[PDB]
């Protein structure tokens, strides 16, 4: 890559909480921020702009693809859309990435060059969403209401924490390109939470950022496996009721497994930040 | 000049009106009852801050048409690719017009003019969302440890007043077009304007409010917020083309362009605002509202 630090991170941050997301969480954030004596509200900042930035990267990498857009010119949409999020992130728990940014718009010998840097700190900023994802509480609500039978390769999900194990296949014929690079990062130990708006799912951050075509997509089957690429490269389990690119689904047998671990993410995220594991591994 | 004319009609109507979306979020009524476990803060949390972010994308994305460094095709792409993710959420967490007006900001344009007045208009009715959704979002829900005008002509600056009622208080301040020619005379353009007053809830002690009005001009006399004096006056076009009024000390290091300043006379009254606005946003959710006219 064009800076090789920002990968050590990223192998660092699977496994463990990035020293930023801590310092957020606790209120040891420098700079104090938050207003009138609390933090709370530059934790939601912290949590929401370094999301919705990551989805920017991330469109930024697909754009950074397409040929009918100037390397230079797409330098100059990052150059604008940029600092307004990485600015504020520097001063909100988030420094380092700003330094990165900064890099990312230095300019590119190569088409390849920004795209690499993009795909990097992308990935570093998702990872970096992931945990604030896992650690933001959101318990305050108060506000209470086809294809091949050979082309499906044998999969194994894997909870430690929770103990609970299943099979499944991915579909390497529906999303071809989407499959072969989950597949080269398979096989991945990763953290996994709950997804905290559409319903009864889960998604855990994978280690990969791919533009792949999605061609084949669908409604968001109990245990459905969909990953999806906008939202952070997130593999989804689909453990009850709710369109994202399918990547398979877990054997119907070790389907009813997965409920206990639906509660036990949902609590994962909510309340305990207490970590469930997910390991994805070829069969 | 407008391409579209009711989006106009909505901007209008909102600065005084709360707006149907944003009262659908507050009290929960949204038919897609979004969260999960059966409640709407994280439906709620993410509405906001998207919308907030979503509309810091379209300000870029004006920004971006006003340069022709970069060409429209190529700007349409840009936003063809960055905008479907957010506004299709958006349609789906309680804002199903802005996803509409999304799909027909980003048809092909003539004429960059004509994309770039889609921005503009776009920009600002999300502007008037994120600012309803800024007053009416629950913060009062983690506590921490207790423990520059000299430039230019004063022979040019412009006095205005700035009022908040209910409350009744008033101030009498000053705009430097000579530190910021196109940014001082685009908010005495938008002037008379009566807007709702909130409080910021992470730099310091401050209050902003969204002023109906989106420049793009490039400021030339920025300024460290932590470094800006009791009385200063801030426009931040990338937060929402908002006129900010700092009350005390504020923690940001951000630069933001300078717009003038409340006379030495009045800033003792500035005080009293700020404690106000800032319940105003945290707890009773009380419309301030700031009434900005020339003098
Ligand atoms: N809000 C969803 C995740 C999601 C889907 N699409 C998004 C777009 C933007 C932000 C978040 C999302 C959840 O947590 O259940
Ligand atoms: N600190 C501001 C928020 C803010 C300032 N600069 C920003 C840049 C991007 C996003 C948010 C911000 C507040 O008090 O609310």
């Amino acid at each position: 890559s064009a800076l090789p630090e920002l990968r050590e991170l990223i192998a660092s941050f699977v496994s463990e909480e990035p020293p930023e997301i801590r310092r957020i969480r606790t209120g040891t954030v420098p700079d104090l921020p938050g207003s009138y004596g609390q933090y709370f509200t530059a934790w939601d900042f912290s949590n929401s702009i370094v999301r919705d930035y990551a989805m920017n990267l991330y469109q930024l990498t697909r754009l950074a693809t397409d040929e009918s857009v100037s390397v230079e010119n797409l330098l100059t949409v990052f150059r604008t859309l940029d600092p307004i999020y990485s600015t504020f992130l520097g001063y909100n728990g988030f420094p380092v990435l700003a330094e990165y940014a900064q890099r990312v718009g230095q300019p590119a010998e190569s088409r390849a060059e920004l795209l690499d840097r993009l795909t990097t700190f992308t990935e570093y900023v998702n990872r970096l969403t992931a945990w604030s994802h896992h650690y933001f509480p959101w318990d305050l609500g108060r506000y209470r209401y086809l294809g091949d039978p050979s082309q499906r390769i044998p999969v194994r999900l894997t909870w430690q924490p929770l103990g609970v194990q299943v099979d499944a296949e991915i579909y390497a014929d529906l999303n071809p390109q989407l499959a072969t690079d989950v597949l080269k990062a398979l096989p991945f130990t990763v953290l996994q939470d709950h997804a905290v708006v559409s319903g009864e799912s889960m998604y855990a951050w994978a280690p990969l950022v791919s533009v792949a075509p999605t061609p084949v997509r669908e409604r968001i089957p109990v245990g459905r496996l969909r990953f999806s690429q906008a939202t952070g490269n997130k593999v989804i389990v689909q453990y009850g009721p709710t369109s994202s690119p399918v990547l398979g689904k877990v054997v119907d047998s070790h389907a009813d497994r997965l409920a206990e671990v639906g509660k036990a993410v949902w609590e994962s995220t909510f309340s305990s930040k207490e970590p469930v594991w997910l390991t994805v591994e070829r069969l």
